């Protein structure tokens, strides 16, 4: 049943073996499908630039033509001349990446499966015993009334908050969410990262909340990506100076909301 | 193949089956899922009553993990503190109920399977053959050009017509009309019950219109539901004095159009 | 694997094995799903034309019970009384026709899967082997900025372009799209011919485009179908005259759109 839905790569899994066998701690996995709620970006950023920028490959492959509904997210076919030259698959693979120091760890992405949600969590709780996996990792942006001119607040949130140095809540369910339930259920340790983003700044880019959940990672994990912090910080600087002119340059009702949140902001601690 | 989308309860199927051997006419089962139209949740409405205040366990248990598109429709997660506490399963099951009398009957119910609707008919229909059932039962609301300020109308259609004391037209199916329609060429006998719902009230509770239906389906099938009947009486109540003080309260075209489908109404008998 | 998404019609497998024997060149196959775009009901009209103009019945049947998601787009039940009377399947299925002359060819058509592309294209690949298809060629409208008041342009696309008498770009996939690629790896000859259709036409049928695209088809395959050019043609006469009045009727940047994408075709050729 739950192992017909992958397959390994026997090279990427060699390379993972002698990782474990050199290293009786086991490895990390981040994890983040694209499909949920994912305000300023905050995950697809983080994904981007790990696959972008460390070097990495295949170790496990999902069955995507089971998982993903083609008709709701349509993968992109190339043309070129005349004909197609070119298909984007629709891919949700476990991959082996190297950090800057050369550290391995795991990188479990691609599209959030639009189906069998217990199915593929009991899979990626194979995959995560079979690889020496020690602790899980997601996280992503969630929209919420702060200013974007206060910095990223967090909720951690799993087995090991204490990762990251009253509440009561039904929330839609998303796949790395089940697979986290389902993880702990098994008793292996999680942590999730969600990033407090701005609601008025959520359906674009929001660097900022990318670097504060990338150091919140980095800082639980020991993992080391100064240059992905690098180019994530960047980016922020631009978002900001653009954030800033639009208020500024817009309605009254805009720069009274923005005053309105930062004085909720520094009312609460 | 059809056998495989569900299985059995042992408890619930004996306590079945002690029914079946006490009286031979066998069982009435009701079923409806959420997820299609069903103007003033007329049939939700009902679901949750029954659920709510009648003793009931599990008797066949759908593959919803099959049926059930995640992504479409989120199943809730619960957090607490800190961590995720809890999952609502988006359950498809065959329960065994007994209404205030003590007298057994079934309920089908949970999310409308998004696919494979004839396996899944034809998974129906074998529970339906196992468990001595006698009459399958359907109802909900759809909206229409009426008042609220008149009774609620009713279309009672299936095989079984005469049991609720001109017309040709194409319907987009849902999961119970083809179970309906599958389950009748197969030799069953089907009831169903649409109520006519004021279409400017359709997108909320409107308990007249779940009353309307329990009353007869209770008159077609014989099971005895008072506590339920008065429950959605008093709601009805409550109901039908914020409508009215909603149409009192607003436009001139408002107005007009409830009088204008009142004096429709009283022309047709 | 794939072979399990379909099974033969004996009586459509005997006639085109009859057909094969008779003559060694092999069978032209058209394919065209409902589920992607298709400005102008481009490919919708020629499908509509064909089924119901042409003498053909079923070769293979795809289960559609699993490859169409039921809930997302609803297949029609008939309620004729009192009760249901009848069920239009989502059929997919590849078809047998004959052309005006009686020469044979295949037609695939349904709504598009809305699941496993892979798997379906590898099936479309033994049937087009298994049915000594020479050819297989799809068709559709894409709105494009041209005006209704000039011819409507094409994009021939594909490995056998030749037959219809710059540019890198990324489309959404559609299941015919993706059979095509698979197609074409796999040593097949593919065409699809798409229709350049006004933007501000787009959204109803325009029997232009399909005219237009049926003669390029008939031109590339040597089909013969003057019958179901005539009907276009007769169609399009119409749809022109009301697109004139209302143009003429309209506003002024409507007017204005005309004359701009008139001065722009043109200026180009
Ligand atoms: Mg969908
Ligand atoms: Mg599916």
């Amino acid at each position: 049943d739950p192992q017909d839905l992958y397959t390994w790569e026997p090279k990427g899994l060699a390379v993972v073996d002698m990782a474990l066998a050199q290293e009786s701690a086991g490895l990390v996995m981040l994890y983040h499908f694209d499909g949920y709620i994912d305000a300023g970006e905050t995950g697809d950023q983080i994904v981007d630039q790990v696959l972008d920028s460390l070097p990495h490959q295949v170790v496990a492959r999902f069955d995507h033509d089971r998982l993903v509904d083609y008709r709701a997210r349509r993968p992109l076919l190339t043309f070129k001349r005349d004909t197609w030259s070119d298909y984007e698959e629709p891919t949700i693979e476990v991959r082996l990446v190297q950090d800057a120091t050369g550290a391995p760890f795991l990188f479990l992405s691609g599209p959030e499966p639009d189906v069998e949600w217990e199915r593929f969590a009991a899979a990626v709780g194979q995959i995560v015993e079979r690889l020496g996996v020690r602790l899980s990792v997601s996280f992503h942006g969630i929209p919420m009334g702060v200013p974007h001119t206060r910095p990223v607040g967090i909720t951690p949130h799993g087995s090991r908050t204490d990762l990251v140095p009253f509440e009561e809540a039904q929330v839609p369910g998303s796949a790395e969410a089940l697979v986290e339930y389902r993880l702990a259920q098994a008793g292996h340790d999680v942590l999730g990262v969600a990033a407090h983003v701005p609601h008025y700044v959520a359906r674009s880019a929001y660097p900022d909340a990318a670097l504060t959940v990338l150091e919140a990672i980095t800082a639980a994990t020991g993992l080391v990506l100064p240059g992905i912090a690098h180019s994530l910080r960047t980016d922020a600087h631009r978002t900001q100076t653009e954030i800033d002119r639009q208020i500024q340059e817009g309605d009254e009702e805009l720069i009274a909301l923005v005053q309105g949140l930062e004085h909720q902001y520094d009312a609460a601690a």
